[PDB]
């Protein structure tokens, strides 16, 4: 309630600034709150930020759930797309929480430990997915299901966010899907 | 001279902490300098790290400029994993300067200005290479060949460097060569 005001003041302060130039006086003040009452919600600045980061990262986890429980009637290129989709709206709806929260597994053990927790998870299911293709006879045997799912999962993280900051080098944001889609589909069932 | 000596130290810090850890006393004790004498060679101990960020960078480019001028007799696949291994073994060498120059880029901007321009030279001849094999008829006309090189570089720079790391997760060093070349075939010849 003021939890979720400040939540909201720090993603709005987050796509002007740093949370290197955000003081807890700020996130207070866009609350309506005093400093000792931003205190009673959260311990620090960086607290506010591993939770915006976590609510983030938690939306993309259920959506990824939504689509294995309710699976598309579509061909192997549109299904891995609408996975990939996923990231690309989740995260690219939140870029400055995704900007913040990535600069911060630098800093943070916290941040660092939450993003790594839920890559696992991701690649694990990508490698599940693989593995029952391979088992369907749709794809071949050629890497480690597990090993070629890391790579892709790491891909997509650079390269989604690089598109997202506008980074020197980046794909375009309005090309960045077609391009990862290629990728997964050429690597998943290319021989 | 003592400026090897400066960078030798540097290097040699790196492997044991942070360069937040490290004080201008530290590499001018190391290289057998006082700290004046330090600010001789260097105006700060970021430059330090700039100049051996500089040196493996270079190292890098000039060994797959060599390539380039001295082609293998090899099969595609042979081909591209001659061209990676290029970064697997000269990043891998320098596995301390690697870290601590990436970490760099969130706050050095000749650090990031640096990175950005290699980048875009490794992704500008990966297309290159690309589009020759699409003239010659052995690769397929699908992504744009500069968006397709853009994807594959980030994917090198993310997975290269995580495992070297030993991030959780990542590909075992001894396998991320072969997992990157997989997928730099199957995407750059796959249709
Ligand atoms: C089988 C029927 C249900 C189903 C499953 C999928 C799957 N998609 C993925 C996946 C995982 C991670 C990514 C991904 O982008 N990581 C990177 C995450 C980021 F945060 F770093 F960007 C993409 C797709 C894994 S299974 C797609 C469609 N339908
Ligand atoms: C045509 C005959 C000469 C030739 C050329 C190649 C080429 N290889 C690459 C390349 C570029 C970047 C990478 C790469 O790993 N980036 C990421 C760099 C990093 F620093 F981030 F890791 C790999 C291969 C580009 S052309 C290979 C073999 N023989």
């Amino acid at each position: 309630d003021r939890e979720l005001a400040i939540l909201a003041t720090a993603e709005n302060l987050l796509e002007d600034r740093p949370l290197a130039d955000i003081s807890v006086d700020d996130l207070a003040k866009g609350a309506g709150i005093s400093r000792p009452t931003f205190y009673f919600y959260f311990p620090s600045k960086e607290a506010v930020l591993l939770t915006l980061l976590d609510r983030v990262v938690n939306q993309a986890d259920m959506a990824l759930q939504t689509l294995a429980e309710n699976p598309a009637d579509t061909d192997r290129e549109n299904m891995w797309r609408t996975g990939i989709n996923v990231f690309f709206e989740t995260f690219g709806s939140h870029k400055a929480v995704t900007r913040a929260g990535q600069a911060a597994r630098a800093t943070s053990v916290e941040v660092a430990e939450l993003w790594s927790t839920f890559m696992q998870k991701w690649i694990a299911y990508t490698a599940a997915v693989i593995d029952a293709e391979r088992d369907r006879g749709a794809a071949p045997r050629t890497l480690p299901a597990h090993e070629l799912a890391t790579a892709l999962n790491l891909m997509n993280e650079r390269t989604l966010f690089a598109s997202f900051a506008g980074e020197q080098p980046s794909v375009p944001e309005a090309r960045v899907l077609d391009t990862l889609v290629h990728i997964w589909v050429t690597s998943i069932y290319g021989e």
